[PDB]
């Protein structure tokens, strides 16, 4: 099979064995990358969520021809516009994307998260998500979008500004069938990781989406599938794992890009579709949006 992980936090210190500035185990990032390559991951989109993190994502993406990155400001970080001067901050994000055309493939992560108002209030989130359509309009890059507990406001901004972006994906989607149908009507794609598959209602929503509008991702080291999640029973491929780090083993409770196969197994069993046929469609959809040239 072949995969493109549209949302992988490859810069996370967990992949270097680092926990709050402390070396807990040997840096195993290259081993993590190697396990993902072995299962068929061909490209990795390393997510950026503010100016500095987008620079960090780009700097890691420059280390390997399989790696790419995004530039944008996550809803939880949108206080950085007023802190730094909003027009300067926007221009810094714009320059970072425009000067790095090979590696930067999307504007984002951006959108809304009304379960995280303690990090950035609603008004600031709405204002600065909408402002980022200046980045998509100028760069002609597709968007990598976030929506939690905010469909109505998210749809309003996206629908009003649809002609200001070439396309995009609503990643780690966890909304209703009506929300998914409204997003597909705007010619947007729907991304699934483990966090999109936790409930029985999430599985039913997945069934309602045409396969030509789906993408796949892990959000590793987060969103690992747990037995309490509705789709866990469908996972078939396991990896050697240890609770205390050991060479050649995954670390218990740390998700990795290789675990994208488990997301594929869930999606294909839920939809009653051949696993490779669905994997190939997901790959082709991702190329069309993020790698068409
Ligand atoms: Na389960
Ligand atoms: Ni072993």
């Amino acid at each position: 099979m072949k995969f493109i992980d549209i949302g992988i936090n490859l810069t996370d210190p967990m992949f270097r064995g680092i926990y709050r500035g402390v070396q807990k185990h040997q840096d195993d990032l290259q081993d993590v990358i190697g396990r993902a390559v072995e299962i068929g991951v061909k490209k990795f989109m390393i997510t950026g969520g503010n100016l500095q993190d987008s620079k960090d994502a780009l700097h890691l993406a420059q280390t390997n021809g399989m790696f790419f990155s995004t530039v944008g400001c996550h809803p939880t970080r949108c206080g950085e516009f007023e802190k730094n001067n909003p027009d300067l901050y926007l221009k810094e994000l714009l320059n970072l994307a425009e000067n790095n055309k090979g590696k930067v493939v999307a504007i984002g992560e951006c959108g809304l998260d009304f379960d995280r108002l303690q990090f950035c209030p609603k008004d600031t989130q709405l204002k600065y998500f909408e402002k980022q359509f200046e980045l998509s309009e100028q760069t002609k890059l597709p968007m990598f979008l976030h929506c939690r507990n905010s469909h109505a406001e998210f749809l309003d901004i996206t629908k009003r500004n649809r002609d200001r972006c070439v396309g995009g994906v609503v990643h780690s989607f966890d909304g209703t069938k009506e929300a998914a149908a409204a997003l597909i009507d705007l010619d947007l794609y729907i991304g699934f990781n483990g966090c999109s598959l936790k409930t029985e209602a999430n599985l039913e929503v997945l069934k309602s989406i045409p396969s030509e509008k789906l993408m796949i991702e892990t959000d590793a080291p987060w969103c690992g599938v747990k037995s309490t999640h509705a789709g866990s029973k469908y996972i078939r491929t396991a990896f050697p794992t240890k609770k205390k780090w050991e060479s050649g083993h995954c670390l218990k409770d740390r998700n990795e890009p290789c675990h994208i196969i488990q997301i594929l197994e869930i999606m294909s069993a839920v939809r009653d579709e051949d696993p490779l046929e669905l994997a190939n469609t997901l790959y082709n959809n991702t190329i069309k949006v993020f790698f068409p040239v």
